[PDB]
């Protein structure tokens, strides 16, 4: 319980860096990668007991996902790859690990200051995007 207090909320995208080159890195196709860039996404997060959901909701896609920590699931991203995703809590962040076709990335989600800092990362490449309270 009050695990991820810090986190829960709807917060927006004010901010991002070297996103395309993350998309690229991934595997993201063109077309998605101009649309979802252009994106200014809300990020929704909320508990109820163990269950996590979060949402993200653009003119692009709208995705939800829920989980327990620890506990492997199966997701659809929004540029459609089909992974197998973790969720833990890594001495107060977020950690997100997408595996697929022998590939993996890394989402972080941290609370700094008044933000929810976004980091992720594809090998050597790493995108920061910065959410603030809607
Ligand atoms: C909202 C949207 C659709 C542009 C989006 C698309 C992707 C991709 C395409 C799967 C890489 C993505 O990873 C993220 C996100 O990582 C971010 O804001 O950085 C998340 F998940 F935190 F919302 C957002």
């Amino acid at each position: 319980s009050h695990m991820c207090d810090a986190f829960v909320g709807t917060w927006k995208l004010v901010s991002s860096e070297n996103f395309d080159d993350y998309m690229k890195e991934v595997g993201v196709g063109f077309a998605t990668r101009k649309v979802a860039g252009m994106a200014k996404p809300n990020m929704i997060i909320s508990v109820n007991g163990d269950v996590i959901t979060i949402k993200s909701e653009s003119t692009f896609k709208n995705t939800e996902i829920s989980f327990i920590l620890g506990q492997e699931f199966d997701e659809v991203t929004a540029d459609d790859r089909k992974v197998k995703s973790t969720i833990t809590l890594d001495g107060g962040v977020l950690v997100h690990v997408q595996k697929w076709d022998g590939k993996s990335t890394t989402i972080k989600r941290k609370r700094e200051d008044d933000k929810l800092v976004v980091e992720c990362v594809m090998k050597g490449v790493t995108s920061t995007r910065v959410y603030e309270r809607a």
